[PDB]
């Protein structure tokens, strides 16, 4: 029979788990049953065990398990995620929640997970609240998003309340653990695609290993200067993952045009600072934000279309399309149309 | 930079030595009453999956001797010695350190034993000795009371380390050992300079051998090959030698001296009622594998003491162990002990 001893014992061995108990551990964390000692404990331990995808799949099992889903037949089939760990410690503009933003305008369906901001000023949500978003829709109201506006939010901790003592715990040791790389591996909207950040070089196989054996669509990308996103700066690590298979990729943006930036000229601030920096990418300034979010934009595109189905091509045409879907105004009007739907 | 848990953990889990000063800032914290349970833990479990160093683990112990309760000045004699092991071996044995250490004693050898309560055994040595009408919660004074009129004094852990309470809570939830089982041995009140220490776990005995080395303590570190944090019978031992400040390490055969091979089962005990009755036997005179055990250990007891030539010193400390059984002289202290407590 399972227990906290025999368990994190196993880990401080530095051995892997055996099947299911790395599932019985979460669901103690989840319905309130483990104490703060033993969460730490557990997230601590099997950190430097260094987690298996085995293990991290059933972690990410038992959250979705017991999180708040959206109702039959209201997310499209071909949905697609835009969403990182977060954790990368340098304060740049919200790129994924403006590639988010572009990648349904450019007639993506798009179901963002997303949370407050961990160690950076303004997450996503809180951008995405500066602006008017609302952040706080239910299942219901989040598939009526999507059907109307092309967009659907779930914020984690609407959707995911049993988490509250694993997010406490997180927030009380604040060094990164496994339980880092849960939020963007439990979209309760389970959407089969996405462009998936992970701000840990040495856990990101692990997020693609998770990814994989649920046969989804997924770049999990890993910029080579620390960030959770597809940088300019420099070349990104892609783990593209296709037909139940992961394969490592160095990706450079110079091979599609794009120059070099500076880590300064993406850094952010508040969430209002932040909010601004959405609405001048939208409203067609060029310059090394516009670049990042295009090419992140575009990064989702490829998954998407890694779903019905090559590399070059797809890139191309999912710059063309992001571009595109700017230029046009349709970004800044999907926005605008964001907006409204959550003031009526 | 600041000193922060998310600097100290980061460090630990990117499995990096800690800088000097680290640990002793961590374990303050945790024995201040500044850090949540969720930090004891992950910190608790963070240093012993790096591994912890001898620097470490002495900044642990150093810490934790800072804020305990100190033994009067000029009450503990220069050559008292410690008999105590990390316990958790597994294995529910007699109370082999207790026993021994009540032999020593009457040998002539000061003792000033630290202990506490069973963790994963059926009784242990603060357990054991409660039965056998012991006071064990003793403060300071009368610590030192006990170690000059009975030659004998036991600073129960929880009475002289207040603070760790936060630390031992922690222990107990997460209930897999970590490093802070290293620390009972290593934070003795009373400071003595010598003693005999067992250690549960083999790949961390060095680890202790070098804290004590730091302090130059005549000590012998020692580890049953077949488990046990107790110098054995069963088999030979591994014992981690510090005198000078130098470590040695060296396989230990008992049947040099004479005593013949044992099995576990037979060292095996029970309840504090049974443990108690276990040692009133030994300490009566009877002949048998576990007189031969205590015996041994109190020998080394002896041995380390006298650390303050090898194989005479354990002739020496095997006659004077099995002497101070045989004329009656350790069941008489133990009687004079409870006696103490009672006035
Ligand atoms: O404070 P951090 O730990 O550094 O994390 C920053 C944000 O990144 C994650 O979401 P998201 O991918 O949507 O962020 P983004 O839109 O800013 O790119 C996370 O939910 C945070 O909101
Ligand atoms: O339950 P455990 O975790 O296994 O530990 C058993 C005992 O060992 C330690 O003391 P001590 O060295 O005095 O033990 P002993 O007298 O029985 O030999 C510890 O303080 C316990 O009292
Ligand atoms: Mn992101
Ligand atoms: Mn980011
Ligand atoms: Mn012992
Ligand atoms: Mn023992």
């Amino acid at each position: 029979v399972p227990s906290w001893p025999q368990i994190l014992g196993r880990l401080t061995d530095n051995r892997d788990l055996a099947r299911g108990q790395a599932a019985w551990a979460m669901d103690q964390i989840m319905t309130g049953n483990a104490r703060p000692a033993q969460i730490a404990a557990f997230a601590v331990a099997m950190t430097m065990k260094a987690p298996t995808a085995d293990e991290v799949g059933e972690l990410a099992g038992v959250m979705l398990s017991h999180a708040h889903p959206l109702p039959a037949d209201t997310v499209p089939d071909d949905a697609v995620d835009v969403v990182g760990t977060g954790g990368d410690g340098v304060n740049t503009v919200n790129l994924s929640t403006m590639a988010a933003i572009v990648v349904a305008a450019a007639g993506v369906p798009v179901v963002k997970h997303g949370n407050r901001a961990a160690s950076s000023l303004s997450g996503g949500a809180d951008t995405l609240e500066a602006l008017g978003v609302r952040i706080d829709l239910g299942p219901d109201l989040v598939a009526r998003s999507l059907a109307e506006v092309g967009i659907g939010f779930c914020f984690a901790p609407r959707f995911h309340p049993s988490y509250r003592h694993a997010a406490a715990v997180r927030r009380e040791i604040g060094v990164p653990t496994v339980f880092n790389l849960l939020g963007p591996l439990t979209n309760p909207a389970r959407p089969r695609a996405g462009l998936i950040g992970c701000a840990f070089a040495d856990l990101a196989e692990v997020m693609a290993g998770v990814f994989a054996a649920r046969r989804s669509s997924v770049l999990v990308v890993h910029g080579d200067d620390g960030l959770d996103e597809l940088t300019t700066t420099t070349t990104s690590t892609i783990w593209r993952v296709a037909a139940g298979s992961v394969d490592k990729l160095t990706f450079d943006p110079a091979g599609f045009g794009f120059a070099r930036a500076q880590l300064d000229q993406l850094a952010g601030g508040d969430a209002q600072a932040n909010a601004a920096a959405v609405r001048a990418v939208l409203g067609g300034a060029r310059g090394p934000v516009r670049d990042a979010v295009v090419l992140n934009a575009a990064g989702a595109i490829v998954a998407h279309a890694g779903l019905s189905s090559e590399w070059l091509p797809a890139w191309e045409e999912g710059l063309r399309r992001a571009s595109a879907a700017i230029d046009t105004g349709a970004a800044e009007q999907l926005l605008a149309r964001w907006v409204r739907f959550g003031r009526q």
